[PDB]
């Protein structure tokens, strides 16, 4: 470690850790910058070398944070919990978690290099026929093919092509993940993830909003489900089984907003799919992201600085290497350098993503200035809910004719019912999937999941809460939770759960914040700047403060709560037992065995239905 950045003399009392923490943040925003900008180097161009300059910047990083950990330790362990600065409090106990520091050099360089090397093989996967990469081509198959054997053909390469080679890399990491953090005091790298949302009573409190939303689930599986049947046939689709889990519009079946065209409950109604206009319009990325700025800038919150676009990657490399195309924020820790990089498509859906993107943007301009290690959301949830909170506002129909993108308005119960169900499918669809993932890396860091049991574990949690089934035959070869972004790139996933509830309630807090009145599914709150400042008290706060404290102050709450979701959606909620009682559904798969057959001349004769 280069002299300029170790750790020098310091008293051992709250006095000297506020110097030590004065002199880390100087010396750690270096650090973080060349580890950043590396990463950067590498993600928007896959190559062998800059992998290779990835993992020395890393190592610089777990010397540094060896250090700076090992001497926070030597002068503050017996003292920093009773420190009076809260603040401060937090910044000695994040000084003193090392996690992968805490792995000896060779051990180091294994983790590194296996952190490159699952991210190398996920974004470098296709699927051959004139190969299909996920995005933007098998994004494109999944949300908008109509044909069984595209979509399952698309389904099961993607899934085979991605997992199956991660799988001995993703045990290796797992064993040296845990290694890590046992040397902090957690028992596995799951509990290190969770302590994050500083809950004695975490899982359980996710469980018990889990049951609250659940019936929407099942309703709106069931309504779908029934819509399936009816263009698949009962020999794909059985209507007391669960769904095939490539027809939903998304090569995950996490959110199905793209199959709204087939489900879509008033025909009749305007059509809230604004993607041919904004084709025909003559949108691009930039014009994309220009307007979710605009929606920021109208809240009186911080526009993109020069620098963002400058830098930042806005649409798929054309010359045309290896990238990690899928969406992400960069916080450069320099107070200056921020970025999105997202291989962006002009569609509805990727314009929500854009604002996703951009909300993650906002919160790192607006704690900018606090402590290096305060620069991070109340908790993971925050982050991920801000720019969903704001694209709940775009999406609706009000706020799409102020934008020129839906020339018809009305305010009828049919047209209602479109909308909620159409937010529904990327929304309360969303809700197992988000809760699953990290149940099953949890009990895969808790060794309660082996490898021999990897994928049966798997599908058993996609079938006990999405109510999904692979539509090809699955044996433990297959390794599909790796080809899932979130897993070979060890990003966790329960912040999205949480967000999706989250959201809701910064929407309610927001829109009441805004004078606006009526129904809570047709706020927009453009144009507020009351709104606006009081979403800029949460991103200034960063995580100086205890989460249940900020939700407090911003929403009356200090906890999560699924009421202002069942709110915002009460209408369809409503409409869709209604419909699935007189159509005689049973809410549910209680056929849970139950897989689709391959169709007739699966794969061969795929060459009849490509190009
Ligand atoms: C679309 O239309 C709905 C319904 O409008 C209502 O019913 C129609 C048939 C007409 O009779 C309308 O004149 C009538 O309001 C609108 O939703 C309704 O908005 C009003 C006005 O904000 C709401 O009234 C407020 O409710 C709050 C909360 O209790 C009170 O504190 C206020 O003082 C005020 O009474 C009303 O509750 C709400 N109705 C329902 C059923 O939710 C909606 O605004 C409109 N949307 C658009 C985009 O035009
Ligand atoms: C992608 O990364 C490679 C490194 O793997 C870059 O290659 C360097 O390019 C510069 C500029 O032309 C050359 O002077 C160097 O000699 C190259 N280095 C190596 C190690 O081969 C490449 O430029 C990157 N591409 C982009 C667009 O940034
Ligand atoms: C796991 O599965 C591998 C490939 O899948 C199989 O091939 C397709 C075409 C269908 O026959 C499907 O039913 C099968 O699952 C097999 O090559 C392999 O033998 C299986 N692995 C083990 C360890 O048994
Ligand atoms: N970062 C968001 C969006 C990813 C994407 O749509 O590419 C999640 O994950
Ligand atoms: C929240 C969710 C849509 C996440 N960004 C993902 O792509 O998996
Ligand atoms: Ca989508
Ligand atoms: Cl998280
Ligand atoms: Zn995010």
């Amino acid at each position: 470690l280069d002299p300029g950045l170790q750790p020098g003399q310091f008293s051992a009392d709250e006095a000297g850790a506020q110097l030590f923490a004065q002199s880390y943040q100087s010396s750690a925003e270096q650090v973080l910058f060349q580890s950043v900008a590396a990463s950067w180097a590498h993600d928007t161009n896959i190559t062998a070398e800059n992998a290779r300059r990835q993992e020395e910047a890393a190592l610089l990083s777990q010397e540094f944070a060896e250090a700076w950990g090992q001497k926070a330790k030597e002068l503050y362990e017996p003292i920093w919990q009773q420190f009076t600065d809260p603040q401060l409090r937090r910044i000695i106990g994040a000084v003193r978690t090392l996690g992968s520091a805490n792995l000896p050099l060779a051990k180091r360089q294994q983790y590194n290099a296996l952190l490159s090397q699952m991210s190398r093989i996920y974004s470098t996967a296709k699927v051959c026929l004139t190969c299909w990469s996920l995005d933007p081509d098998l994004t494109n198959i999944l949300a908008s093919s109509r044909s069984y054997a595209m979509l399952l053909f698309a389904w099961e390469g993607w899934h085979n092509a991605a997992g199956i080679p991660l799988k001995p890399l993703y045990e290796d990491f797992t064993a040296l993940s845990n290694e890590a953090y046992k040397q902090d005091g957690f028992t596995d790298t799951g509990a290190y993830w969770r302590s994050w949302y500083n809950s004695p009573t975490f899982e359980d409190d996710l469980e018990h909003l889990y049951q609250q939303l659940e019936p929407l689930y099942l309703n709106l599986h069931a309504f779908v489900r029934r819509a399936l049947h009816r263009r698949y046939g009962d020999r794909y689709i059985n209507l007391r089984g669960p769904i095939p889990a490539h027809l939903l519009g998304d090569m995950w079946a996490q959110s199905w907003e793209n199959i709204y065209d087939m489900v879509v409950p008033f025909p009749d109604k305007p059509n809230l799919d604004v993607t041919s206009t904004m084709l025909q319009q003559g949108w691009q990325a930039t014009h994309m992201f220009r307007v979710a700025e605009e929606f920021f800038t109208s809240l009186e919150l911080s526009p993109m600085p020069p620098e963002f676009w400058e830098g930042s990657m806005l649409e798929k490399p054309a010359d045309g290497r290896e990238v990690v195309c899928h969406a992400s924020a960069w916080d450069f820790y320099n107070r200056k350098d921020f970025r999105i990089k997202q291989c962006t498509r002009v569609t509805m859906d990727q314009l929500s993503t854009v604002h996703h993107e951009m909300g993650h943007i906002q919160y790192y301009l607006q704690y900018k200035d606090l402590p290096v290690s305060l620069r991070r959301g109340a908790n993971p949830g925050f982050h991920e809910a801000i720019g969903d909170v704001l694209a709940l506002s775009v999406s609706t129909p009000e706020h799409l004719h102020k934008i020129g993108l839906l020339d018809r308005v009305t305010n009828d119960t049919e047209s209602d019912i479109n909308y909620l169900l159409k937010m529904a499918l990327e929304k309360i669809a969303f809700l197992p999937f988000g809760y699953l993932v990290d149940q099953w890396r949890w009990g895969v860091f808790s060794g309660r999941t082996p490898p021999s049991r990897y994928n049966f574990d798997w599908w058993y949690l996609r079938t006990k809460y999405q109510g999904i089934c692979p539509p090809v035959t699955r044996n433990e070869t297959h390794f599909d939770a790796g080809a899932k972004f979130h897993v070979p790139n060890v990003t966790p996933y329960i912040r999205y759960f949480v967000s999706f509830v989250l959201q809701f309630q910064f929407h309610e807090a927001l829109c009441k914040e805004a004078g606006y009145e009526g129904p809570l599914h047709q706020c927009d709150i453009y144009r507020s700047t009351k709104a606006g400042a009081k979403l800029r008290k949460v991103l200034r706060a960063g995580s100086s403060r205890p989460w249940q404290e900020v939700l407090k102050d911003m929403v009356g709450l200090d906890a999560l709560d699924a009421q202002p979701l069942l709110k915002y959606f009460q209408l369809v909620t409503q409409w869709l037992q209604e419909q699935n009682q007189q159509n005689g559904e049973v809410l549910g798969w209680p056929e849970y065995q139950w897989h689709p057959p391959l169709p007739d001349n699966y794969p061969e004769g795929i060459d009849l239905v490509t190009d």
